[PDB]
């Protein structure tokens, strides 16, 4: 099955994901190179979803310059009826990768953490708070993690996980701030160190959301060889966002600096 973007032809290999309005295809160009193409059908799209898609493509373009931990955008086509975005194709997404590992190498964990901090730092410096980060938002490319989206448009699905959801996102039911992204990052790092997310054991979604915002529900932090890692996790998972560690503080933390 064939796709045309700005007169260039691509062969579809498989469907990576689907959204409401959109689909993402692993694709083959004329020179036998692999890409990922996102297609957005705008024919049935209110001004809201239209503007979210315009905002996403504008931010994705702007951010090309500012970090290589943001997904590469090679080309795009926008029309009143559709958007195509020709992007790099990753090896595998973080969620699938974590799912198949029994354990994570401390060095690999640290290096992926640095990638995530950098990517999220760079969107924050442009005024974007993702506010729904989770392992599926990161992608492995060249042994390096890249953030693939910004929380701006409706995101890709290959019921929803709420294991990474920040307290103040639950309280919007706007207190969402850059600290919200720190919480979610902490939850990913927590999974990478202890093998479970902090509230994985609580099966019922509503019960879990209550637990996420309840300060009397202690999160467990078993002692581990790496004391700096343990402190990162505790600082990320503070329920008061005022007391929760910031991205610049995480970038100067011993965990990422003392090697
Ligand atoms: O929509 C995306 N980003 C928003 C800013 C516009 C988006 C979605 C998916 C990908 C992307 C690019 N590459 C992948 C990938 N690669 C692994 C594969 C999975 C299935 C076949 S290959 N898995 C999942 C998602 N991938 C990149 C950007
Ligand atoms: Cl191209």
């Amino acid at each position: 099955e064939c796709i045309s973007v700005k007169g260039r032809i691509y062969s579809i290999l498989k469907q990576i994901g689907s959204g409401g309005s959109s689909k993402v295809f692993q694709v083959l160009n004329e020179k036998k190179q692999i890409y990922a193409i996102k297609y957005v059908n705008l024919e049935e799209a209110d001004n809201q979803t239209l503007d979210s898609y315009r905002n996403e493509i504008a931010y994705l373009n702007k951010l090309q310059q500012h970090s290589d931990k943001i997904i590469r955008l090679y080309d795009y086509e926008i029309t009143d009826q559709y958007i195509y975005m020709v992007m790099e194709c990753g090896n595998i997404d973080l969620n699938s990768w974590l799912k198949k590992k029994k354990s994570i190498d401390p060095w690999e964990r640290k290096s992926y953490w640095k990638n995530m901090l950098e990517a999220v730092h760079t969107i924050h410096q442009h005024g974007i708070v993702h506010s729904d980060l989770k392992p599926a938002n990161f992608l492995i490319v060249d042994g390096m993690l890249k953030l693939i989206d910004f929380g701006i448009a409706n995101q890709m699905q290959p019921v929803g996980t709420v294991n990474y959801m920040p307290p103040e996102a639950i309280k919007d039911m706007s207190k969402i701030s850059p600290k919200s992204d720190v919480w979610s990052l902490g939850c990913i790092l927590y999974y990478m160190t202890y093998g479970k997310t902090p509230f994985q054991q609580i099966i019922n979604q509503i019960s879990k959301l209550h637990a996420i915002i309840d300060p009397n529900h202690e999160i467990e932090f078993p002692d581990i060889p790496e004391k700096d890692l343990q402190d990162v996790l505790k600082c990320c998972l503070k329920r008061d966002p005022k007391q929760r560690i910031s991205i610049p503080e995480l970038l100067a933390h011993p965990y990422v600096q003392i090697q």
